């Protein structure tokens, strides 16, 4: 188990953004703004700036023009500037590399600590950034698949138990997690803000970014991003479903961008804000805790994952 | 009452299309295109032909610039040429006033008859038009309020009981009426193709045009409507609804264009294609026959219609 | 070819129903009521008689208790009493195997003809029937998951091209169908309603009866039924879907009843009432033309169907 | 303005429960769970504890036998044990009458205070309570119209600002206000937990309670609800909507039940959990800041309100 620092833990409020290099920005711009809608905060000849409808801060995606596709980083909101120095020093007790930047690492962010993680994932923290208008009430602007908010991260690592006691040493609550007769953990879904997840941690080779997940109001939603694929003749980018999630009892959709990034659309998960929220236990041999109604996993779905990048750029050595 | 002539009836088809008169053609492009979504099949400076999205035929609805607004005609598609025979010889036979023009009265239509019927309205049946692309599966075009196909229309008329055994005589079925203990009847609902209605009848002054109605696949697609003026800040222009009709069972909303005509939404009524589907009574003092939720119903959709032209393009005078 | 009979064809209006053999009937009727909500209309301790939601005729489904799984009859609606004649006439012409019974084959329905078609299929037309209370506007009845009216049949027969040359004979249009590069049909949906079809031919060992479809008003109805098995443990029991056709463009869910027969469950396709009503070709090798999502079909749905009776009551033997 | 005492107040978590009194408990338990499908948690002869759908705490709502029909307790879940004695000494300090029941004051609830508080509500704080089976995945339990949690109440109180000045000092925060040109407010929504608001203050005649909210998972659950009341013929207890609020952007539905106590049925708004999550400020002369449509609203909505009581049972007294 990695160490629990005698430094406390930064107050995180919610997953907040990722980066993610791609390689054609013309072509990743294609998908994510023509194709998903989201919309384009600013952006410039290396770089796309994106939110989705219902977000006030800056961005909730980077897309950056790279020769390696891989996520660069896992973006989390702390409470205050103060929680800023907090991470730092945290992670600085746990003896990893960290890098502070008070002008921000991205467009449109203040002060900001990124830090290779005990597990190998570039995470960022940060609390300064740049308001812009939220178009929650833009009817006028609101498409029939409209993506309104980025719900969560999920990441694959080699040894979950190890990953869980971590990020619970950092706060994060288990809503749901899948165990054996033995009690070990094999998957678990952890949260900050108060839905079933913030970020959670899958069972493979890593560090991978399994995928990043955005949310619809309703389920018709979900269902014109497949109709809106096959009119365009990209149904081979759908990977996964839409199906019903055992865990989470989230409606779902996984699909995924030019580069191979995964993406889920997702909607509909409860409440788990209060203190003793119970933790919902499945065991490994369920066959609805995946697909609720017992729909066949596509096997790619636990083979392929994204790279992610240390702090100079590099892609980390996948452990197999 | 209207006689009933000796030559068949012309076999009607459905209602395909209206043709209206606008004042402002940009400011009405601007709503029906803009705002409401429908697809272009052509136009020019004085005349914009539209269509729904799961229409083959040229048009369901053509905007033509003018000094009066009003409505030009109502259209009805027959089952085959030697149907508008039939027709231009059964209003000779009544002794109406009629038109034949073998090159057709808009753009995209073959041979056509129009007439101005025994209540005062212009009539046009036709069945040769040129075939489009059926935007059906055109998802990568679908908007979240899309109108996907042209139901029916609405008209005044002083007399119901006498227009409704004229339109019998014509064939249509009274899916659903409204009447008193007497068995007097105040509106009926008549149609020819499998749904509720091609065409109704109001009392009132008239002969004028109530409305024109085109349905979307869900309820959602009507609130997007309403959402989308809202932001668009002419929800003013929303003058009832969205309600479910007693009548009829469809999800519904009445909104006015810029020149005061009145558009209807609508959504899932059900089959009345078998031949002795019952017909459903409503007495005129229950309550739930208009608005099954009992809302209150606005004056101005009892006292505010479009007038309607004559062959020569003039006014039809309104009895009051 | 089946040869063209020199009598007029019966004019038939719509599919109206199915009735099934079953081997336990309590079993079943959990299933079709406390499962999937059907009505049921009456029913005595071997045989249950069940509606959809917006139907007036005595039934939809006739589910009877018998020692080997099988469908005894597809029953058509005909125009009027004399159109029952016109059938019997038609099949005998053919030199097909017929039966009427001035009383009726089932319950709450009249005078009707029964065929061993060309084709091996059990065959009705009827007229007559009880009409029951229409549940339309019964929302205190209205179901999650709600099923509102019987669509379509689907068959399974050796050679598409004659079967259908010999429904065209009989009066049904082709909305859409299924060619080779040279011209052969491999499979064909056809109407007589203004649906995209009462009846469609799928290429196999047959006669067999593929699946017997119902619609819902929207496609979160659909989604419902799943959620609702998976609560119930028989995810198992959802054999394909849901997704989205690209033949019809329907919303679909095929799902299995206790003895195997397949239910799909559908929504939304579009209007094919006029007379010159476009037909759709697709290739064979377009792999969206059965799933638009390009989903994978899953080879049961290909292998497997459902056994039908003679006359007599006895399995017609299956030409593989 | 109320003083800010000089003890912290007790982190509160979110509203949890309301204690309603009802004149005949078998009528109201036929509106609260036949009608709207609220689970029950327990029943005896005088009292009802019911539920939402994702509800784990042994109650959301209690229901109450008594001679006037009056809300008894709003209560709210604290963080831990020791916030129970942090409210009783924050209140104390205010002067305010307080009751401490180590046992609780509703079954299923443990320690727990009440205090009349400085506008005259009677306001329950408790950590402690029994839980329950989470009905969440029931899908098989899940009602065409189904209430999965509660959202919010709204009160009424004769002075605004000094009712918002007071909830702030508590820790709540304001998502939205309504304001006019001299910065005065009108009406403001307040939260703890991640959305628009856990209670709202409207001006009026009070102390008195202007409604409980549930939510719903999407548009179409409202809209049945509606429907169900129309076939019950119970349509005139629907008070206001359904429509789309400007001010937190819910699509909404009033209703009443059988003593005149007013439910709303809400569904989707959006996150408010970001430390500088920015409040939104509308003009009192904005139109569209009640109804995004420009509905009408019903004077009713403004006049008539709950009786709430005191410590002692009685009635408070209305200031006019
Ligand atoms: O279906 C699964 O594989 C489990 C599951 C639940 C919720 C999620 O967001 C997710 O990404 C995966
Ligand atoms: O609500 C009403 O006034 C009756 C009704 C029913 C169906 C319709 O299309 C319509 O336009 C009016
Ligand atoms: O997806 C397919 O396999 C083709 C298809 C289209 C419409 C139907 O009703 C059906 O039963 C099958
Ligand atoms: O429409 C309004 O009157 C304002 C409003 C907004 C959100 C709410 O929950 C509410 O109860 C009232
Ligand atoms: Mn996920
Ligand atoms: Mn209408
Ligand atoms: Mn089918
Ligand atoms: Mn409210």
């Amino acid at each position: 188990f990695v160490p629990t620092p005698s430094v406390p833990a930064p107050d995180i409020v919610r997953c907040a953004y990722m980066e993610i290099v791609v390689t054609d920005l013309a072509k990743s711009r294609e998908f994510y703004v023509d194709v998903l809608g989201l919309h384009v905060t600013e952006e410039d000849e290396n770089t796309i700036y994106l939110r989705s409808l219902e977000e006030f801060i800056h961005h909730n995606l980077v897309l950056r023009q790279g020769p390696i596709a891989a996520v660069a980083a896992f973006a989390y909101r702390v409470k205050s500037p103060a929680e800023v120095d907090a991470a730092e020093a945290y992670y600085k007790e746990l003896g990893c590399r960290t890098e502070r930047r008070k002008e921000g690492f991205t467009k449109g962010i203040g002060d900001s600590v990124r830090v290779e993680d005990p597990l190998g994932f570039p995470y960022e923290f940060f609390y300064e950034t740049e308001h812009v208008e939220r178009l929650t009430q833009r009817y006028d602007l609101y498409s029939a698949g409209e993506l309104v908010r980025l719900d969560h991260f999920n990441q694959v690592t080699p040894d979950v138990p190890r990953g869980r006691a971590y990020l619970e040493d950092l706060g994060f609550r288990v809503s749901e997690d899948i165990k054996d007769s033995d009690g070990v953990t094999y998957a678990a879904w952890m949260h900050r803000k108060q839905t079933v997840h913030d970020t959670a941690l899958t069972g493979g080779n890593g560090p991978r970014m399994h995928h990043v997940a955005f949310a619809t109001h309703e389920k018709h939603n979900i269902i014109q991003i497949c109709d809106k694929m096959g009119a365009l003749r990209i149904s081979d980018r759908i990977e996964r479903g839409p199906g019903r999630h055992g865990v989470s009892n989230a409606f779902y959709l996984y699909i995924l961008d030019p580069d191979g990034h995964r993406i889920e659309i997702y909607t509909q998960d409860y409440y788990t804000g209060d203190p003793d929220n119970p933790t919902i236990t499945w065991d490994v041999h369920d066959n609805q805790r995946r697909d609720w109604w017992g729909n066949p996993v596509v096997p790619s779905w636990y083979t392929e994952a994204s790279l992610v990048l240390d702090l100079d750029g590099n892609p980390q050595p996948v452990i197999v």
